């Protein structure tokens, strides 16, 4: 039951990072590569940081999950202009996971 529950999520989780639209999200964003990204984004969330928290054992419901991979998006819907490849990502993806949490019957 608690098992189950991280079965889905790490199956979810990695089909999420292996979709070719996941690259902007895979690790936390470098200060490098975008100066100043860590004064505007407060909640900063990324694939890697999920995985860990996953491996954690934090995940103990589908909102925490949910709320986790719905930041990774909103962060950059905030952060970007909506015709950037970083916003067209993120839409992308975005139809991908809500398709594998239906596929999966996962639910509160
Ligand atoms: C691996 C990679 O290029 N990650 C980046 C680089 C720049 C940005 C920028 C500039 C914005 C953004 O929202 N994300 C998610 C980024 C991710």
């Amino acid at each position: 039951d608690p098992d189950q529950l991280y079965s889905t999520l790490k199956s979810i989780l990695q089909q999420v990072k292996s979709h070719q639209s996941a690259w902007p999200f895979m690790e936390p964003v470098k200060r490098t590569e975008a100066p100043g990204y860590y004064e505007v984004i407060r909640f900063p969330m990324d694939l890697k940081t999920m995985s860990e928290r996953l491996k954690n054992r934090y995940y103990v419901s589908k909102k925490l999950f949910m709320a986790d991979l719905q930041r990774v998006f909103t962060n950059c819907k905030e952060y970007n202009p909506p015709e950037s490849e970083y916003y067209k990502c993120a839409n992308i993806l975005e139809k991908f996971f809500f398709s594998k949490i239906k596929e999966a019957g996962l639910i509160d």
